[PDB]
């Protein structure tokens, strides 16, 4: 592959400052929403936020991500059963006292109503390796990180398109969900995001973010 | 304590338009390995980090430390560290496959951007925290990485460039050098600023939507 000049949209410092400020205020309104209405949402928006996630950087340009989108309530209902069953055992046995306590402030449990109500579920699978065209294996360097970075971009894009979600990690649900969705073995489930509009009645926990001087260190 | 969630809603047509234009802005983002020494406004840097800090995180743990280096001398020390360790990585440690897999990008162990970039951002994950005792940081690496994604969109939005790097085997030396505690581990390093006038990128193509999305 050949290398080409990079061209760059410049801004005056004054407009950089302003774009950076608006975008802070925009993403700072983002909250994880666990109560999602059944109102349908336009698929062109979903298509576009996925395509935005696909602009992410990736280790050695491997693009190791598969975004699986479910609209079908029958499929969504099987997903729900799998996750509620597995999470009930997670909460009652596998997570441990300390994790369960650390979650009290969030009021989460194994009941995940959003898996039926939300019109869209996005299941983000990482590809632990890939395949060349001749069927031999290719290495996916830093695949989990690459996929999580694209997930961060996806979240930004959703916030900026006026949709809500909550990033979830359905512990011990990977295999059953992979099989149910007909995905191949080199894909593993990394996170699941219900997507739509908030419910009229949606709450969030009243959490504060750290001030800049507790996350940023200069030298 | 739990409160009502106040959303900011767009009509379908503004949803489509905002999402389309945000795709277009982010699809112009490229990893840039040649960075000008022209200084950049620290108010932007503060803002983009602030933005990264809005990321979700496992059990609301916020396990990230963003270490921003502007000082020439420390930066030259970071460069010496990374060049030494990447030399051994390319010669010995990565293996032939991995080195062959990087030919298209034309990377080696010389990392000039570590001196010329006005700003380095080093991202440390906190693999646990402290209350007296230690706190569990659930999904810390994934949380931090999600924060770095948000940071990259923010940088792209604010007119700056960077490249996401993972300086293999350099974490311990950089940690100690920069005064960070033993519960922080280096996850990645982003040199930040304007691209050099002569900057190039490799002529890579992204997958079409139907090769990354299954319905
Ligand atoms: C997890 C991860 C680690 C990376 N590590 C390095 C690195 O150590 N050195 C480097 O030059 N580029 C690194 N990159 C940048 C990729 O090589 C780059 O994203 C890819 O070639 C695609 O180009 P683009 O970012 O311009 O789309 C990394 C990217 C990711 C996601
Ligand atoms: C890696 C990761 C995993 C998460 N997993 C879950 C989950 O399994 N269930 C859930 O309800 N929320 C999950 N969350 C959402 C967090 O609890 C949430 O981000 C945090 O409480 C802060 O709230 P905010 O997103 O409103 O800032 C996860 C977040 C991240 C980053
Ligand atoms: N870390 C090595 C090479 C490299 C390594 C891994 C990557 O995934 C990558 F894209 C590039 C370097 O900075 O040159
Ligand atoms: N995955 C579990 C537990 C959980 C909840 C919230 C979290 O932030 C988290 F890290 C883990 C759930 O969805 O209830």
């Amino acid at each position: 592959v050949e290398h080409i000049p990079f061209s760059h949209n410049h801004y005056p410092e004054k407009e950089m400052v302003k774009r950076s400020q608006e975008f802070y205020e925009l993403l700072n309104k983002r909250r994880s929403v666990r109560f999602i209405s059944n109102e349908q949402v336009p698929m062109e928006v979903i298509d576009n936020v996925i395509r935005t996630a696909g602009t992410a950087p990736s280790g050695a340009h491997t693009e190791p991500w598969t975004f699986v989108v479910v609209k079908d309530p029958d499929v969504k209902h099987k997903i729900r059963k799998i996750i509620e069953e597995e999470e009930e055992i997670n909460y009652m046995k596998r997570m441990g006292h300390r994790w369960v306590t650390d979650l009290k402030k969030l009021r989460t449990n194994w009941i995940k109503e959003y898996l039926d109500t939300a019109p869209i579920l996005i299941l983000i699978f990482k590809q632990v390796h890939g395949f060349a065209a001749n069927g031999k294996k290719k290495v996916h360097y830093y695949n989990e990180i690459s996929v999580s970075i694209a997930c961060g971009i996806l979240l930004a894009a959703l916030q900026n398109a006026g949709l809500v979600t909550v990033t979830t990690a359905p512990l011990n649900c990977g295999p059953r969900l992979r099989v149910l969705l007909g995905r191949p073995a080199h894909e593993k489930l990394l996170m699941l995001l219900p997507v739509g509009y908030p419910s009229k009645e949606a709450t969030v926990p009243d959490l504060k973010r750290k001030p800049l001087d507790q996350i940023m260190v200069t030298v």
